Parts: structure tokens; C-alpha cells; sequence
């Protein structure tokens, strides 16, 4: 019933604003944008005075700060999870194994929310931090965050909102191929309702562009590849407190 | 609203299944003889100390060994559940060190009462049982350095707890706002707020026959403070008399106050 469908894509709109603080239409704006500008890290000097401003090496406290981020988003990300039907429901395994693949796909796709082909938002919308600056960063980190702006500008130009991505996110958790499932029938199903819904959303909210669907779907290529990439990155790094790295693991 | 407190309440006691292989329900299972598969082997004494080593340098150290790296897995069961915590996350990262530094020991008796009964305690994911004689038995220092935990878990398993009542109890333990060295005392009293109500609710609708069960848990905590002081305590005269023996930089960083 298109209904039932509608009402799954507005619970998870629901869901996904309740669950996420900084949204992609918040943060278009201040991008665009709509109201105090942020404060624009573009080089050390301003990074510095952003520091002393706002909330060792550099490149470093960059690389770990984007770690304490993505460690924020895995809650989020857990939180919004659990209130898509049928998850919870789940074997308590397979909700693990779903989120412990799922969330760095979920990552880099709302990271893209706030990223443009000059910058990424960062501090939930206070701070701006350039491109460029990123990239001037002594190896291996000058690179980490290259991959993610060029799949985000790709990813961008669908032009997806927040209901939009709310329905993605959503699918791309209820995976049923990730290693290690246990019942992976009950995650087909959920995935394939999910689906429907993603795609009579995407049918009515941009009736214009053609295959938009399947062109989001394809993307998800992107996205596992990006994640495969950044980990290749990471054991990387593994060759440049106790306790607060055992929060990162 | 109840119903966000109770929405509360299952997210953090499935996070805690989530994060904690041997819960309160597996190991009374297993004390208590539902078993036929999930039976424990007991060590009561050095011979059979031997043979279960078989089935799982003096004694004492090693004893004290094994339930130091324990206690190191036990820290990362913990930290992980504490990402769960709703707003722990978002919390200064300093404060989240230093509400962790503070609440892990707590917390960790805590959760070893649910595998000590009178007589012992489960050991090695619950394929044994070590009685509590025995660790009594051991040379001075380490003979009394379970005790004092026994003789709380006795007194806290009176109160009849289940997995789903420590799921918030432990949350409410490591939100504490009057940790000493915290930045920002404020955020972290709020989050202890909803958790005390989350924890207050829960205690009611389970135990609607146990009179103030919720008055009797937050006053537990304060022997669980004094646990974790005498068992401080005695860590400094055994780094004294074995100065062979390693302690963990975790919980060396942990200790250091």
C-alpha cells in the first residue's frame, strides 16, 4: 500500500531529525548560506585561532579529532537504527553485525551533507574547514579526506534531501550480504520494504529525474570502496592515553 | 514522559547484553545447577587449581594475574558500553576519560557479584568456579583481597537484581558529576538525572513489591566506593612486597587518582 510505504518514509524522516543534529538542509545553508557564518580554518594560523575560539601535531589531533567525530556519528547512527521497523526485532547478533559494516558507509554518505568541493562543515556547523587545508597535510594525511570530497561531489550532484537519505541510510544498514549474519531472511525482507519506500520517495520528491533510484543504488559502490580504501589508509597510519584509545578501538 | 524513560531503559539494557558476554542470567544458570552442559569446574584447593588449568610461578601472583587481565577486558566491556550511554559520547573527550577512570572499578564489582554466590566465584567465562575459601587460603597479601567483594556481592545480590536493572544502575555510576578533575560538571548531572529517573521507573514497574529498592541500590554505592579504597589500598602494599609483579598500564593509569 504506497501508504504503508509513506508512512515508513515519514517515520524515518522523523526518526533521522530526532537522531541527527547537524541535517543536510541545515547545513546547505550555512554552506550556501541562510545564519552566523562559521569560522573558517584555511591555514595552521587559523586552525590555531579557531582552537583558541572554538572547540602535539597537527595533522595528528585533525586525524584523531575526525575519530572522536566518527565515534559520535556510530551512536547517532545506533540510535537511528533501532528505529527502523523490524530491527529491533532482529537477531542481537545480526543488529551488530549490521551496524559494525554499515557505519562508515552511513558515515561518508551524510558527511557529504556537509561537504562542498571547497570544505567540510565540521563542529556541528561552527568551524569550516578547507580543502585545501586538509590536503596540505604532511602524509599519509594530506590524503585521507581526498576520496571523501570526490565522492561527495559526486554524490551531491543527486541533489538528495533528508527524507531522501533518511530511506538510503536505512537500506544501506539492512544489508543482507555483510559477513557474519545469522538470519539474513529477515533483513531481506525489512531491506526490500526499505527499498520500495526509498523508491516511491524518490518517484514523488524528484519526479523529474530519471532513475534517480538506481542511480542512488549505484552509489552505494562508491561508498564500500571509499570504506575499503580508508581502512587500507588506517593500518597505515597503525605504522606512524590507554584509555581513551581503547574508546576509538 | 515515562515512555522516553522507558525507551531509555531498553536501549542500554540491550546495549549491555550487546557489550557483556556473561550476564547476571547466564551466570546464576550456571550456579545454580540449570545445567547439565554449563556446569562450572571448582577449584577449591592447589591440586585442583592443577587440574583445572587442564580443563579452562607462584599461585597467589598468578591468581592475582589472571583477575587483573580480567578486569583490563572488563574495562573495555565497560568502555564500550559507556559509548551506548545516550550524550556520553558527546561529552568532553577529557571528561569521558575521567568519568571512566572513576567508574570502572565501581562498576566492576558490581557486575562480580553477579557471578559470586556465598560460597565462590565464576571464573574464565564461566567454565569454572573458584570457592572463596580458597582465595582466602592465599599468602599474605592476597589472601584478603577478594573478601571484602564477597561480602558486598552477598549483601547486593540480596537485593535480587536482573540484567535489566544493572543496564541502568551501571549507567547511573559512570554519569556521576562529582567525579573529581571534571570540566563539565553540568552535562554529565543532566544525563545522571534522566538515568536516575530512567533507573527509578525501571525499579518500580520490575519490582513493584520491593519497597525502596531504589533508595537501597544508590545507597549500595557507597560500599562500593569502599571497596574500591581498601582494594586501592592493598594494590600499593602488593606492588611493595613483589616487586616482580606487573601491573597493568590501564589500570596503573586507572589507580593513579
Amino acid at each position: 500500500e504506497s501508504a504503508d510505504l509513506r508512512a515508513l518514509a515519514k517515520h524515518l524522516y522523523d526518526s533521522y531529525i530526532k537522531s541527527f543534529p547537524l541535517t543536510k538542509a541545515k547545513a546547505r545553508a550555512i554552506l550556501t548560506g541562510k545564519d552566523k557564518s562559521p569560522f573558517v580554518i584555511y591555514d595552521m594560523n587559523s586552525l590555531m585561532m579557531g582552537e583558541d575560539k572554538i572547540k602535539k601535531e597537527v595533522a595528528i589531533r585533525i586525524f584523531q579529532g575526525c575519530q572522536f567525530r566518527s565515534v559520535e556519528a556510530v551512536q547517532e547512527i545506533t540510535e537511528y537504527a533501532k528505529s527502523i521497523p523490524g530491527f529491533v526485532n532482529l537477531d542481537l547478533n545480526d543488529q551488530v553485525t549490521l551496524l559494525k559494516y554499515g557505519v562508515h558507509e552511513i558515515i561518508y554518505t551524510m558527511l557529504a551533507s556537509l561537504m562542498n568541493k571547497d570544505g567540510v562543515l565540521i563542529s556541528e556547523g561552527q568551524g569550516f574547514m578547507t580543502r585545501e587545508f586538509l590536503k596540505s597535510l604532511r602524509k599519509p594525511f594530506g590524503d585521507f579526506m581526498e576520496p571523501k570530497f570526490e565522492f561527495a561531489v559526486k554524490f551531491n550532484a543527486l541533489e538528495l534531501d533528508d527524507s531522501d537519505l533518511a530511506i538510503f541510510i536505512a537500506v544501506i544498514i539492512l544489508s543482507g550480504d555483510r559477513p557474519g549474519l545469522l538470519n539474513v531472511k529477515p533483513i531481506e525482507d525489512i531491506q526490500d520494504n526499505l527499498l520500495q519506500a526509498l523508491e516511491l520517495q524518490l518517484k514523488l520528491n524528484h519526479p523529474e529525474s530519471s532513475q534517480l533510484f538506481a542511480k542512488l543504488l549505484q552509489k552505494m559502490t562508491d561508498l564500500r570502496q571509499i570504506v575499503t580504501e580508508h581502512v587500507q589508509l588506517l593500518q597505515v597510519i597503525k605504522k606512524t592515553h590507554p584509555l581513551l584509545q581503547e574508546i576509538y578501538k
